[PDB]
């Protein structure tokens, strides 16, 4: 037998024999994740079993989608696959899918919580909008990206984890919705700057070790939205549902908080000229990020021309080629629980 079981995580995992020492790192909705150390490899990886995989065609689409893009992107700001097996030996029994992937050592909300330094906060954005820009030129839209989705290595490298609605905004979860942009939460449809929304709300995060539209519900988070940013343009409102447009429409007008009062010198180094500088540069960053109107929202590619951000740029990172994903049909087409399962198991198999 090449495999063996060891209950971690309070779930059993039925391993390859290479992979040794498993530790719990990580749970979730998607899965359970463990570090463990590959003997084949002589590293340490991250195992991954989804979590039901086949209880319904929502988390089955989600598996197959993640499975698929995950093989098929080759880039140094995405996860990528290592292994993936499953230790059923027929389609007929086949139930658990194990993905492996390289180790991280955190995830960004970790991360977010130290204390803001330039380098690393404006390294930390470049790699992400590295990574965004790559899954956008494959037509990938992420629109549910946030710091858990997102792990960091001691050395500040930087890796999504995974792929959002992909090349779907409507989210059935069955979570934490306090990135998501207006047009998402609105209904208005999206671009592909929509992730850049996204991008926005971690780097305040970063900046007031605070989440920045947090609240119970998109009721509560709209009114935080306009409370600090201002009541958006009737040429929004006229872009926005005639239906929804009433309930916005008749919530009370705010001006907003400027950005040097929503973001203040207090939450910044402070006392050296360079660090004034920087200030004043993450500050116009943000502004053009968070913007409620995406008609009005920095681009992907602008944003690495940002001189907060483009210290870093490198065109070998930035400029890589889009990834050819042959197989079309993917988020649109729909399968029965079934044929989900037949197109994982070939995919598990190669
Ligand atoms: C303060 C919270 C208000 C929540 C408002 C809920 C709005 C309901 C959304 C329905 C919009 C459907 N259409 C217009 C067809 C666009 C669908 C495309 S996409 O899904 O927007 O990409
Ligand atoms: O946390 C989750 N997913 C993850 N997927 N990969 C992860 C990882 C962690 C550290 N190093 C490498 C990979 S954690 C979820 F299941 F709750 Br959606």
């Amino acid at each position: 037998n090449q495999f063996y079981s060891v209950e971690v995580g309070d779930s059993t995992f039925t391993v390859l024999k290479r992979y040794q020492n498993l530790k719990p790192i990580g749970s979730g909705a998607q899965g359970i994740v463990c570090a463990a150390y590959d003997a084949v490899l002589d590293r340490n990886v991250a195992i991954k079993k989804l979590s039901r995989p086949f209880q319904n065609q929502t988390h089955a689409k989600r598996a197959y989608r993640e499975l698929v893009l995950m093989k098929c992107v080759n880039h140094k700001n995405i996860i990528s696959l290592l292994n993936v097996f499953t230790p059923q030996k027929t389609l007929e029994e086949f139930q658990d899918v194990y993905l492996v992937m390289e180790l991280m050592d955190a995830n960004l909300c970790q991360v977010i919580q130290m204390e803001l330094d330039h380098e690393r906060m404006s390294y930390l954005l470049y790699q992400m909008l590295c990574g965004i820009k790559h899954l956008h030129s494959a037509g990938i839209i992420h629109r549910d990206l946030k710091p858990s989705n997102i792990v960091v290595k001691s050395d500040c490298t930087l890796k999504i984890l995974d792929f959002g609605l992909a090349r779907t905004s409507f989210m059935m979860t069955p979570v934490t919705r306090y990135y998501r942009a207006p047009e998402v939460i609105l209904g208005m449809g999206y671009k592909e700057n929509v992730d850049i929304w996204s991008v926005g709300c971690i780097m305040g995060e970063m900046v007031r070790h605070k989440i920045l539209f947090p609240g119970r519900d998109y009721i509560d988070q709209w009114n935080k939205v306009i409370e600090q940013l201002g009541t958006p343009c009737p040429e929004f409102m006229k872009k926005l549902q005639p239906t929804v447009r009433n309930y916005v429409e008749n919530r009370p007008k705010y001006a907003g908080l400027t950005f040097p009062k929503l973001f203040p010198d207090s939450l910044f180094p402070a006392d050296s000229e360079h660090n004034k500088l920087k200030a004043s540069q993450a500050r116009d960053l943000l502004s053009k990020m968070l913007v409620i109107d995406p008609a009005k929202r920095i681009s992907v590619d602008d944003a690495l021309q940002h001189p907060y951000i483009n210290v870093w740029y490198d065109p070998a990172e930035v400029e890589a080629p889009p990834p050819q994903i042959y197989d079309k049909q993917l988020d649109e087409r729909e399968h029965t629980i079934e044929e989900w399962k037949e197109l994982i198991y070939k995919e598990v198999m190669n």
